């Protein structure tokens, strides 16, 4: 039911990177424990990286991605993958229109860092 | 060591189910916190279920799958996928020969239950 | 996003297995190229396998999982993951009520076989 | 190699993005149908992007990632995940030493683009 919400280990540094593939200017909001900590804005139809930041998951470890285009919330898809019981990817696609490529904004969260 | 080991939430019920797709008789050992708690043995080239059990992850939450054929450890491949930040799959494939279909024994761990 | 729909290679044997974790009796329908080829019905709150079958993907490769409880459609979550570029899992979780554990029927599709 | 090799749909544009999390300088080589078409070199312990390109998977679709540190091949872990039967991620972790964080170079391949 929930898409684009992930429970990270507490107080963990993570990377968050957003790609754009749409005619529409993407706005990507990163909320940690229900507070906006990063906003990425930009327009590309060729997978430009419109932001890449290192954030901290805080006490609650809650990380939510929200995507909007010209004030309209995009439909999200997401999952988390763990490799070798250690390397974590939290993955978000988003759809701003009708073609259902779900790539309009793509967000990759990765941890651990360092 | 780097594949077929999964850290589950402590004290959690989970399912483990093994399928066989090989000429060779598969043995799957399930260790929970470094103790063997279930063993599945069988032969099938048509995806037969050679065992399914509900176990508890215990204090440490450590679950390790070992696969061997005729006393020879198989090469493993594994990942964990989480859907909707809630539904967990720990997946193992194994290879007992040279064709690298990694389906000789296939193990699926799922939680939560109930 | 459509969920529970997977494009397989054409004319390929796969396995499909369903587990139940609900007070409600689950009915899982498997559609291959828009025709029902398997129906699994059962009831368990302890991960019982309510069905397992070997099918062929046919000419179009389209496999769709539908889940219902007492004739009412469950909400689905899904993803596909590929290990070692060869071993394929298509995963489905489903929700029949309000608790959002999405394990009420759990469906696992695996290929290749043999 | 059984890791870091992916069969993309033929003739498809994809993104490839590498991040570094190691004291050692990472060299990521991207081979498309067995030709090297990108080389990313850099050093970061804080998830800096050391490269990002848009490439075409060509007639055979084969994409391989190789990672080395001062001429020494790293151990790889990898998987592909598909959301909504449409949005694809091929994911690579690599380990250059003994701690098994598998984040020393992290490579994300995404498609479709546009
Ligand atoms: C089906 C295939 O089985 C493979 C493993 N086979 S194996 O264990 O080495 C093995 C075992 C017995 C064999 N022949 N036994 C005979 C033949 C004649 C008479 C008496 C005995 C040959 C091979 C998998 O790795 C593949 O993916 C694939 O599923
Ligand atoms: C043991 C528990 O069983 C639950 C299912 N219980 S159930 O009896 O079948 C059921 C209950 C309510 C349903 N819909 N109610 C409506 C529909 C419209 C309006 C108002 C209410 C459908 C089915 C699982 O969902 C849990 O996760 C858990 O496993
Ligand atoms: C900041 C840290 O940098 C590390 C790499 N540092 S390094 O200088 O390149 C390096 C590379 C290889 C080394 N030895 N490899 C062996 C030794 C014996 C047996 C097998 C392999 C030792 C040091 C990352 O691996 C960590 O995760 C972390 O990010
Ligand atoms: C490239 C494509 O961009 C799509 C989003 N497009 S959009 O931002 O809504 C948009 C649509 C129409 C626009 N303007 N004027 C028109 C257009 C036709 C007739 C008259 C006026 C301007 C912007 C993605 O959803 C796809 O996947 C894909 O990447
Ligand atoms: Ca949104
Ligand atoms: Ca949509
Ligand atoms: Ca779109
Ligand atoms: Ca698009
Ligand atoms: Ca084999
Ligand atoms: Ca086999
Ligand atoms: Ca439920
Ligand atoms: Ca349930
Ligand atoms: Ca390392
Ligand atoms: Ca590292």
């Amino acid at each position: 039911a929930t898409q684009g919400v992930f429970t990270l280990p507490a107080n963990t540094q993570f990377g968050v990177t957003a790609f754009a593939n749409s005619a529409g200017t993407q706005t990507v909001n990163v909320q940690v424990n229900n507070e906006t900590v990063a906003t990425f804005t930009g327009q590309s139809t060729n997978n430009a990286i419109i932001g890449s930041k290192v954030l901290n998951s805080g006490g609650g470890g809650k990380v939510q991605i929200l995507v909007s285009v010209n004030g309209r919330s995009s439909d999200l898809v997401s999952a988390q993958v763990i490799l070798a019981n250690e390397l974590n990817f939290a993955l978000v696609g988003s759809e701003d229109s009708t073609d259902n490529d779900y790539n309009d904004a793509v967000v990759v969260i990765n941890w651990p860092l360092g």
